[PDB]
């Protein structure tokens, strides 16, 4: 006499869509956020394209941690290149980055995914009502990339290689290693990547329109905010968009961001991990040498109701791991996902990091290995109330 | 029997009364961002701020201090936050940030010196020629500010306190160490600080005329001119670089002005109290956000140490220059070490120098120890030597 949630999943991606590329952000200084987020993510500098690349345009700077890859970009003087393109980037534009970088401050200009053919991805979409940013543009003969609109002043690039290197793109160089130990905290991949706008409804119309992206549905049983999950079919792509919940007692944390950001933009990324301790043992280290810091931590409480909650799939010497940490965990239908959010990356209160680990839904493919499936676990969404609970109950004790 | 004299003259004719370098503010796209990068990379404690989290709508600016060196890292929030002010620092624009930081990219806007009266000292600036950039205004009754322009979009900044704080100025709060035992590094003081101009008459003409800073002589190609403006006790100390065009070798000045669209502050010479601890901890940071030094000098310029300076640094004080790539210059009245970074951001631009400056120590009227400012010099001879090095290394390649 159980319960059951039931998934639907109509697979009607209007092109094929593989994997998270790399997502990109414009910087007034590359150099120094790419150094920063190097030490406080533990992500190793991998390629670049800058004047000591022969790019009189812009300087990118690109970090890796397993699947991971983060593009930091800035651009330099025009006056520089006032005289074929040194650019690597073809979309790239100072008027659009400076404008861009004044307007929102620090921020993801791009989220990039992996597809077939990045042409025809261009293609179906404007047809299917998506908004051109750039067009596709082969380089070298061996890449294509296109750009449409997603929301704000984030684009989505379609990235598509000509046949089956650690050189990203045409025109950077690959950097070695310049140490016995680089750096692994254990992030390998991104795992969802969340918008907020004003409305949530011509949003979701918008981007699952000319993508043909399904709603992801999340378990569930005074947070502000209104949301819905885009998915690829095999559900590896994951495009969560908010919406701010007006009336609420506490203003809504979206309505916060489209305040300080100017608008609709990249909220947060989830980094997946490996082992979220070891990740956030090695980030809450650097936390105060230039690292990034950590949203306070639940109550005790929170703690005492876990093994309550998920004593079958963590033993305790993990769940006192996670109150040592401030680590969250929830649970859904299918499996359980450990969760902690950063604090801010620059100074706006509007991007964050969300570092992630998912438990369960391990299943065979056809090669005969095993694989999980993409969003086990959900999002966290229990998490907000069995937060309100701990709070109340921490002060009940007191 | 026969030697040589070096005679410097000092007319002590400074204009108004200045005390010491107070700060150096740079403004940035993000200030948290490059503040954490410079507190991991150099070893400075962050110290106090001003931002959202005090009240502060208009800019976050972040306070890095190591013994007496005080960095600000300032940048703009947007300004429909305070469109209905809540800045520490009267003299900011969102425009004027803006713009230095899309013209310049990282930089140094302002050079920060303590002045008895900081009324008086923009008053008898104005009057002797300088260009004012913002008037006199007095802080909560405690702390007056002012700034004329120095070079370029460079400011002078004038500092003085009413009479006899850790929250270096009003609307500051202390930031307590988040974690006991504060990041340092040996980092002490602002030694010096270099300004690259066009041309360097008109430049000297301009700043001696306001200041009544004197000329400070170089005991004895390189592409530059260099002369040295300096306060009556000759601890405000001020270079200013132009560029020596039809060169072999195009000019790095000439480099600098191209790439920063025009004048503005090379580098910062900061000093240690001991270069061989500075320097161990600057560079296993390199590479894990810290900061890159430019090349080493070849085995030959340590193998010429003895002679030029062996009665100063001992047969293993030299090895130790040699494991970190310190340089070695002499003047008439002392000893220098000094090595460099590689620039700071993006462009080719600003750079940092890290110093020891050893000898002329002398007592006041107090009786209290001082070391006379500019011991050593500046390194000018190590152009050549660092030619005849090269130059001794490959002739014995045989
Ligand atoms: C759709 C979708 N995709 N991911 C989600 N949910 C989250 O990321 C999420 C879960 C839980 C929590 C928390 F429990 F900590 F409140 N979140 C928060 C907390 S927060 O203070 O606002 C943020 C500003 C740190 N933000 N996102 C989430 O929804
Ligand atoms: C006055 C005054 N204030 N500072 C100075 N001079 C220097 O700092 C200086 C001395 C020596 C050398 C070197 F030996 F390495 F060539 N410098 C350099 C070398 S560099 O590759 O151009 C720079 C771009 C690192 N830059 N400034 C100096 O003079
Ligand atoms: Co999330
Ligand atoms: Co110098």
């Amino acid at each position: 006499g159980f319960s059951k949630f039931v998934r639907k999943n109509p697979k009607s991606d209007k092109f094929k869509v593989k994997r998270f590329h790399h997502i990109e952000f414009w910087c007034g200084d590359a150099t120094n956020v790419a150094r920063r987020f190097s030490w406080g993510l533990g992500m190793r500098f991998s390629a670049k394209s800058d004047l000591s690349t022969g790019n009189m345009v812009h300087a990118s700077y690109l970090l890796t941690s397993g699947d991971l890859r983060f593009l930091f970009t800035a651009p330099y003087s025009p006056s520089l290149s006032a005289g074929t393109t040194t650019a690597s980037i073809p979309s790239f534009d100072h008027g659009s980055c400076r404008s861009f970088f004044s307007s929102h401050g620090l921020g993801v200009r791009a989220v990039a995914i992996e597809v077939e053919d990045a042409e025809s991805a261009f293609s179906i979409s404007v047809a299917n009502g998506a908004i051109p940013s750039s067009p596709p543009i082969v380089l070298n003969e061996a890449v294509t990339i296109a750009e449409v609109k997603l929301y704000g002043d984030v684009v989505l690039r379609y990235v598509s290689y000509k046949a089956e290197k650690s050189e990203f793109l045409p025109g950077f160089e690959r950097v070695e290693d310049a140490s016995s130990f680089p750096l692994d905290y254990g992030i390998r991949r991104l795992d969802h990547a969340v918008g907020n706008v004003p409305e949530l409804g011509p949003a979701l119309t918008y981007v699952a329109g000319f993508t043909g992206f399904h709603q992801f549905a999340e378990f569930t049983a005074e947070s502000g905010l209104n949301s819905a999950v885009l998915a690829s079919n095999d559900e590896m792509v994951l495009l969560p968009i908010n919406e701010p919940v007006h009336g609420t007692k506490r203003k809504s944390q979206i309505q916060t961001y489209l305040e300080h950001n100017e608008g609709a933009g990249l909220q947060h990324l989830a980094l997946m991990s490996e082992d979220i301790f070891r990740t956030l043992r090695e980030m809450r280290k650097r936390s105060s040498i230039g690292g990034f810091d950590f949203m306070p931590s639940p109550p005790p409480t929170y703690y005492q109701n876990l093994k309550k909650r998920v004593g079958d799939v963590l033993s305790d010497d993990q769940i006192k791991e996670c109150e040592e940490l401030g680590i969250l965990v929830d649970r859904d239908d299918q499996g359980t996902l450990l969760q902690i959010f950063t604090k801010p990356l620059g100074d706006r209160p509007t991007i964050f990091i969300e570092i992630i680990q998912r438990v369960g839904c391990m299943m065979k493919d056809e090669e005969g290995k095993a694989y999980q499936s993409g969003g086990c676990g959900g999002f966290g969404k229990g998490n907000f109330s069995e937060l309100f609970k701990s709070i109340e109950e921490y002060e009940k004790t007191l």
